């Protein structure tokens, strides 16, 4: 569809902005979409330039997300915590998979959910196909990925790899005060 | 979309400027993306003004109508709907989270509203899980309308059962609008 | 397209079926469940008409599904009758597995036809658990298809690994070195 | 249209091809596959198994087909105790050609007008180099091989076959007669 | 048992025909239809050596090599070959229409004969391309060397009349010598 | 599914098409083409190798089709020495309607509710201008054949035929009756 | 105009993200390597280099890799100009995208922590004639000796041990990269 | 991330055209007429502004359309400023032949960029004397290749058609033993 | 994707744009109703900008619609200014009608440059009156044709008829002494 321009006087002429870029000059960042590596490589350049401007203010991470790739989700996740000002995230809808790691990923006593987000967790998907030998190194590399995703998630919600294991067998579907409870956020937001 | 000048304008983001918001397309991800957006711009212009948002929409996804709704109830502007054509699903229901006093449909826009719908394929611990999830999103669901409106829980799981087709008057006095717009 | 052949009452038998009274079955395809299905049920009925007297299989093979191709060979092993296992053409993947089944001292290929070996092949696709299941599966059946060949060639398991990673092309010399078959049938 | 029946006289009836298996004929007109080798190996090993002495005629209509399947057909030819005579009709190319040469010495016949392509084998390899080497090295051994029992059979020296058979090569009747492919052009009878 | 007989897909109407040596064509000559009735030719052949057969063509042509097939089996054949053309006799079909017996090569009055220069198609490298044209002018050179000696023509009068698609009547084909008589419906 | 029956001599089985035939019905119910007409004209001379006195009833219902299998069908039914008899049952169209004209003369017939449909013939050109212009005049040429063969068997004038069959041309029972391409229509016996 | 549109991604007549870290020197490679997207990275290398020949160009890579030629046309690149490339993985570096992990300066080669590298062998495809195909096998054998021999330079690991180690899928992590000789330094957050 | 824009501080420019700006084009897709047209506009375009600096071409090319190669090649040999080429990743069919055409003693290949020669590949559909005609035109088409290739690496004609019969792979240093480039391109 | 050049307020052209400001049309694609309503549009641009200046028409074409191209031709004609026409790569079919269309002393081929002349081609389908009319159609158009480039070239209808029956490929050279063209470009 069309996604509106908002036009503004600067000190040397009239610019025009494209919605996101407007709301990008106010810190913020629109994750909106599912996670593969053109939006990984968008919203990583986008916190790179926002720690360019500024690397003292906070910067918030909208997450209403599906998940996706794995490792493009990595990829964010270790730009997060490598730039050095505070990253809010902002569940708003669903945050699932690897938005659900990305909501947990932020700065700890800044991640929030909206009342009715909901958040859902579950264990990592992959493919393999061919020789037996193939199947296996395929095989061995999901299961330590998944290892990586649980203990990192553990740091983060302060639940043990052990619940974390059990509780991602299956899909796992929250509330906002549920997330709450699990660690995966820290306050559910209320209007204001 | 015809373009107008003062500064090249397109004719949604010369409406945009009085804050006006236009819903015409089905609700998913990327539309409830550049609701969010637009709310959370104009709350950061003046958080007095009041915003309109047009709403004309089948709807589409249940969570990217929540990701409207929550931004809605959360901003300190009055958020006005305003229902043209058809506001039918999750359309009806962002019709219904307009500020109270402020929910209008004009004299021949169609209101619709029934259950949600969802897909459960696979396994039967998984096909659970799922039909579950569907069954607590719809309570969800049925408590909000219930707020919005006035009317029962159990009034509204009856009523959206099969597909509801209300006239804009029909709208008003099931309370999913507060008044009827007059020409003038 | 294919003949029929009239043996003096008068029936009518199509060219396969007149082979399967002298006790010769026809392999020439890729091996599924409906394969093993026909072949399994020639093999019963062969027993129950003689359960002394030799039995024929030519197999021109690609090979296929695994568990189809343990059909066969336990039916082979398990049957009274001697099963001769002649190779024409190409005996390939579970071809190969089925042609070192025979008898011993019975198993054949022809001065061209072709052996290839190699190690099984599989697809998973879901959650980290399922595949877990899967590759694991896989990885044992692979087992079990390794220990039969050790058994029936006198190769060393590790030998079997190892020449069945990648793909492996063998003469009908080269097999019966290899001990997949006995002899090499000459004109 | 069709393939059309003969009855013979209770009553029986034969596809035109069964009626000439009768007479120890067999048809190859079709692209050699598995299921067409399958069936000509039947029919040559039937044949032989009713008569070891009388003499078969195969007659060769074939673009062509797997090496394998040909392979299968050729070496059942080699092994029974009747000559099989070869007799090429319309096209022999290929594979097709490759089994018009492996009849009976003194009995490779084809019609005057009926052609005769000699060609290298084609094939396929995909995925990692080292898979692809393998592949490579199995077309290139099965060529080598082709290229012996051709040369073998026809009384060209293998590097003359691995230059004629490098491009697709094609013969008339008198042409594969002077090649050795055939013993002799079939003239009418 | 007694075989049931019907008239298509059993004793169909063409085998009820072919009983008394007759066999028709009326479709495209391609391997499968070649091989078809080069195995009827020889299964007459072994009936009878000296009753005629009769072979009625209403094909639009098809492989080159398939015509040679049948082709060469009707030159090779003891028994006399009757070709009679009902509809049109095209490319290859018209090619056979000239193979019958001499004296008795037919077409009936309404019946269309066509005569052109073969088809054919090459892709890939110069090499290749090369090699493919030089056989199909090859493959030409020969059919018209054929046609001449059947139709009396001289080979360079063929190379300029089949060089367009070049349709003639039943009369015109009994004139360019492709046939030799035109069964008129007046005969008992 | 066609139904098949069964008579005693023994005992043989007939679909209900054959078991038509044994009475010289011959039954049009497809669209005309080459091998449509190979069915046709081999029943038109299986019959008369049955019986050359006897008359053949061929019932036509077709909207057509080939031109050239049409005038193979024709060609054919002029030919033999039986009398054929074409009835009209449903629609007799194009290729049809000029095969139910070619019915023996007195003896072709439209049942009431019949329809006859006669048009000029379609065609199809695409390459060069030289490949255009001969397509263009064999086109034209065959047309003149039609309306000179239908002139000939209705008793109208080609001018006629020419300006009549330049659109679709309906007609009834009636109607082919008083314009020539039947004799009587049929009655309820 | 006066001034430019701005846009975060996007014919296209706007000022992009990645074209404001552009001009701080920073290359974001986030796809698979094809023609098109060597072209583009070759031509912001060459104007990087114009602009300042001294200052150093940052190449962000998460990629998969693609064509192996296409690869080279940027290695060939990076190693021709003056201008030091540092280069960091984010999320993954498989195939050609880790080769040109090990393609940066040396001493200037970054992993983040939770990155993946993935080596191995390369892939191909030949559909013909016998003698096709062994030009074919050919040529694929002599580009994955070139290949092991400049990841050898680059690793420091010997050719022998690099053709056993790519023989199927690799998985490697920061610290196992870095040990591997792939990387210099993981970028730790603290 | 696409093709990226450059800004002066405003002038808007895409990376390809900021390179053009500094006379380097680039040629990195397969050869056909939309980019024949786009080299050859700018090839003039650079004649225009100025005549006597140098033009860069980067080759990084598959190959394509022979004509489209020569409208190329044509414009680059006419123009009186210098045209380099320069090799990267693959100079292979085409992009080969225009990797030779440029201004001699300015042609170079990058230490790990390929380069592939081999006759060129057609199509011809339709009947035998049509056939014939694109058989020759072809053939003939392979003998200005040739002739072109040998005049501008001083290769015989009879060992440029004999070295590609089939593809013919080339290292950096392979190709400038055999002509096609003039020097290996060496880090700076 | 084609580069933009900016010229100093500052104007920011695409490669097409700019080359049509120094008189240049650019034809390197199939001729078809919106390239030639393009193509012509330009032309009459041109003349209103300056009628005495002389046009630049590069063509790398390899045909098209015949009444598209008549559009083209009929404009060419019909302005004041002298049009050139310069074949680069390829002009075949209208693409080469339109290069011997060019103002006479003016049309030109480069040395590599390939022309190709052949006679139309033509769809009819339907009824016998419907394909006659299309029949006469494209045989008049033919003989229009035939007529212009007879004019054009200097030579004889009869020959043009003989000489585009089939396909018939010209080198530079040789369209020089056909007068298609007056003059090949020779490099500076
Ligand atoms: C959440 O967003 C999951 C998707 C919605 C399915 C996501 O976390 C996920 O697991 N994605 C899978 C993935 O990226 N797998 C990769 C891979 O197979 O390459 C690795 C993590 C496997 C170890 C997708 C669905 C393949
Ligand atoms: C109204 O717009 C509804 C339909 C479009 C008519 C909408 O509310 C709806 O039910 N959407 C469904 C949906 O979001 N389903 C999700 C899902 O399974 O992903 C369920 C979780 C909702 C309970 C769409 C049609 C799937
Ligand atoms: C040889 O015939 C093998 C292939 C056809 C090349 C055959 O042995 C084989 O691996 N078949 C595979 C198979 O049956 N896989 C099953 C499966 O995943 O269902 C695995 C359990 C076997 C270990 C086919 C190709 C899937
Ligand atoms: C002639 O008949 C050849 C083709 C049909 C034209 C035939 O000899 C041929 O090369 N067949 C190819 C073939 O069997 N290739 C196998 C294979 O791919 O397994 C190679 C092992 C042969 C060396 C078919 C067309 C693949
Ligand atoms: C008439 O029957 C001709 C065609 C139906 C138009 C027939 O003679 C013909 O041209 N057949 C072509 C053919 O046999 N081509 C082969 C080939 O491509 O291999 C050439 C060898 C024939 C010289 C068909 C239409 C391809
Ligand atoms: C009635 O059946 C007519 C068609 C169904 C429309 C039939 O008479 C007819 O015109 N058939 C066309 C035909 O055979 N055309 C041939 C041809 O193009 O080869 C012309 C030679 C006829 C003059 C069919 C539909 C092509
Ligand atoms: C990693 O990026 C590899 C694949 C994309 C997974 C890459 O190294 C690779 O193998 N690329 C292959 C390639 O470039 N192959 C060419 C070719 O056959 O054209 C070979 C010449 C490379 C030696 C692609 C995937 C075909
Ligand atoms: C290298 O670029 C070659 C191929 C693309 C691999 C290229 O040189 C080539 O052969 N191109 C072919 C071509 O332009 N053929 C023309 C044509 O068909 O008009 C012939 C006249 C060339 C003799 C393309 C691939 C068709
Ligand atoms: C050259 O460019 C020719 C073709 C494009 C190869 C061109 O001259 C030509 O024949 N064009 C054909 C054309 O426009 N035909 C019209 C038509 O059928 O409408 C005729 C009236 C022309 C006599 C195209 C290919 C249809």
């Amino acid at each position: 569809n069309l996604i509106p321009t908002v036009i503004e006087t600067t000190n040397r002429g009239e610019r025009a902005y494209d919605i996101y870029s407007r709301l990008l000059k106010d810190r913020i960042i629109m994750l909106g979409s599912q996670i593969d590596d053109n939006v990984a490589n968008s919203i990583v350049s986008q916190l790179l330039f926002l720690q360019a401007q500024d690397s003292e203010k906070d910067i918030y991470l909208y997450i209403n997300s599906p998940g996706g790739s794995v490792t493009a989700g990595f990829a964010i996740y270790d730009t997060i915590q490598h730039i050095k000002p505070d990253v809010q995230t902002i569940c708003i809808g669903m945050a699932a998979s690897m938005g659900s790691f990305l909501l947990a990923a932020g700065a700890k006593g800044k991640r929030f959910a909206l009342p009715n987000a909901e958040v859902m967790i579950h264990q990592p998907l992959g493919g393999a196909q061919g020789q037996a030998t193939e199947i296996e190194i395929a095989a061995n590399h999901i299961l330590k990925t998944r290892e990586k995703l649980n203990r990192i998630l553990s740091e983060r919600t302060g639940q043990s790899i052990e619940k974390i294991q059990k509780d991602t067998d299956r899909d796992n579907f929250l509330t906002a005060e549920e997330a709450k409870e699990y660690g995966l956020i820290d306050e559910v937001m209320v209007p204001e």
